[PDB]
């Protein structure tokens, strides 16, 4: 693309007529953040790569092209973006990257105070375009989810939940917080610590099953009709945060199908018009063909929901499902804490306003750099105070346990219209 | 015996607390609703410092080692109304496998209390109320106990926490607090059975835990240790009291293990309400 952008700056080619990521001429889209066109292969790359972060908490690849060999990290607080040397040679000029390295307090171009440069200019409604960009994923066209008519209030009954990959029983907790009567809560999980957390916090009510792969269709039938089936595949191997990324499709992908199977096992037959609901959860840093196969099998379009809207964590997650109002915008109640500082312990001050979890140690306390405490990690994700202090487990394990979990106010947002279909306390 | 000060004249209590640990004393004073003007505390273990910091909300003014506290320090930190403390008991206790000595380390630190007590004491002719409490274990030497009684110029009271709590915690208390001899009453809030202190889903074969059949619990037909939050419940601490920082379970259990039994300390500190101001 060096010669093509030579012709762009000579006013012989429009920058909007060229794909600013790789220099392709097959322009179909516009680049959502900056000025230029966008080809489809770069869209797939952008889907996979944009929200991939390294162990330093900064982006794994360049923000522009979603590739790049050596990148520029950003000095500005809470910003995690990177711009590779090659991109800066076109849009800011030749040698601007090598000169920009030497600028010790440097701000990236999404954070630049001027907001206007010569060849590169920032497009104004970029957050709106970022939200629209996932609606722009009409390549995987699917039929709209079947809307079930509301059951009258006197006729409502307690909800029954099959919860696969339950973890620390975030789903049941949220259902309690919403005041929905829970007839029963069947849960499959294999990690003993998470089993214990659920046992204690939910007071023996949870009927514990073993591995998901031991659950047969006969099991599904004899454990009574289910009203709500929920689950989230393992995300630790999909996430770029784990240093030992042996694979992505292995382990986690197989377990996905387990959800798939039991979903069909729990689904009422056609002609049985009783209300039935399901939710699957996954990370945004995933493969495109992976995401397609998931969308193909669950026969639906993903919704990306980021917890930043309602909580103090960057937690962007896909939610497939047929719960009513899964698309509607997220509202943050006053109880929710949109600033990191409100979630800290007294005596601590946060330089950060959000913690990126999908400047390693986020806290300045007594002029020293510390990790968030376990009870604060609970407060960040919306869990009740001292939620995971049940058994005698190490801090590393307990942090890990909290880290995998669903963001509580997001899950409250999703589960809230179920109150219109089931009984209240 | 100092005569009671009238209610309108009462003022907030000032406490010098040596070997503070996890700030059990200030916590108990709060539970009794006594206004605390200030709470000076010497401690060296960082975890215990942190516990006190968080749970008592920055109010505690932290000092370093007790051996760095001079008489000048004692004078410039304002008159004290209550001086409390308990010598290290881990080396005196027979529970630690590495019992190199008993008089070494712990005995020396005892005198530190002794010194600062005299530094904090009002002069003769100054009849203002002043109170002090020293704590130690019952499994101690006789000549050791005699030397302690000689230096503090008093007779020990042995108080066992079993009377008011679910732990066998027999401790000596020297001091001049009124009613230190009177019998212990257990309020309904206190849990005289181990089972009431367990988590749900657990059953205790034991009714008391001996801490001065190693693993006291039968859960799901298996032998387990008490969980940290239950150890807190045994000693009377508020629920989830030591879950502040990111520390290991062994350390956190150890931290809880050294501490004073909360309802015993409530029993001792209760008549101080007749001498200082209320919230
Ligand atoms: N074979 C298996 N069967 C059931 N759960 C499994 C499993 N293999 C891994 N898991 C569990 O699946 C979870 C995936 S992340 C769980 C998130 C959950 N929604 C929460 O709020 O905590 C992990 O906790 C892991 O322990
Ligand atoms: N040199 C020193 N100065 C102050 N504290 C010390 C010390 N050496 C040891 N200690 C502390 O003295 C304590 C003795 S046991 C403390 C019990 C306390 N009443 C409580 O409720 O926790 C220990 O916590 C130990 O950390
Ligand atoms: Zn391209
Ligand atoms: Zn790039
Ligand atoms: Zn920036």
């Amino acid at each position: 693309r060096e010669r093509l952008v030579y012709e762009v700056r000579q006013k012989c080619r429009n920058i909007e007529d060229i794909c600013i990521s790789c220099g392709s001429l097959n322009v179909t889209l516009e680049h959502p953040l900056f000025v230029g066109g966008m080809c489809q292969n770069c869209k797939n790359c952008f889907l996979e790569c944009a929200y991939q972060y390294d162990d330093d908490g900064y982006q794994s690849y360049c923000t522009i092209c979603c590739g790049g060999r050596e990148v520029l990290m950003c000095g500005n607080n809470n910003c995690c973006r990177c711009f590779c040397v090659e991109c800066v040679d076109l849009l800011v000029g030749p040698g601007a990257a090598q000169a920009a390295i030497k600028e010790d307090p440097w701000n990236c171009y999404m954070c630049g105070h001027k907001g206007t440069y010569g060849l590169l200019r920032r497009r104004e409604d970029w957050p709106s375009r970022l939200q629209m960009f996932f609606a722009n994923n009409h390549d995987q066209e699917f039929d709209p989810p079947k809307v079930y008519p509301p059951v009258p209030a006197e006729k409502r009954k307690p909800i029954r939940v099959l919860s696969l990959f339950d973890g620390i029983a975030t789903g049941l907790l949220v259902l309690k917080d919403l005041g929905i009567q829970v007839d029963r809560y069947i849960a499959s999980e294999v990690c003993e610590d998470s089993i214990t957390v659920g046992m204690v916090r939910h007071q023996g009510k949870i009927m514990y099953v073993g591995d998901v792969r031991s659950v047969t269709q006969k099991h599904i039938q004899e454990w009574g009709p289910f009203d709500l089936v929920i689950g989230g595949s393992p995300c630790n191997d999909l996430s770029i945060v784990n240093p030992a990324r042996k694979g992505l499709y292995e382990g986690t992908g197989r377990l996905f199908f387990e959800f798939y199977r039991l979903l069909h096992d729990a689904r009422p037959k056609e002609g049985d018009d009783r209300p039935f609901f399901w939710l699957f959860e996954n990370v945004v840093a995933m493969g495109v063909s992976d995401k397609r196969d998931i969308s193909r099998f669950l026969e639906s379009n993903p919704v990306m929901i980021d917890a930043k809207e309602v909580s103090a964590a960057h937690r962007a997650r896909y939610f497939w499902g047929n719960l009513p109002g899964m698309n509607r915008p997220l509202a943050s109640t006053v109880n929710d804490k949109l600033e990191l500082q409100e979630c800290l312990e007294h005596g601590r001050i946060a330089k950060f306003s959000k913690v990126r979890t999908i400047q390693h140690f986020p806290v300045f306390m007594n002029e020293k750099e510390d990790i968030l405490w376990c009870t604060e990690m609970e407060r960040v994700f919306g869990f009740p105070v001292h939620y995971t202090d049940v058994s005698n487990m190490s801090r590393l394990a307990r942090q890990r346990l909290l880290g995998r979990s669903w963001s509580v106010p997001v899950i409250r947002h999703l589960f809230a219209p179920l109150k219109e279909y089931f009984a209240c306390v």
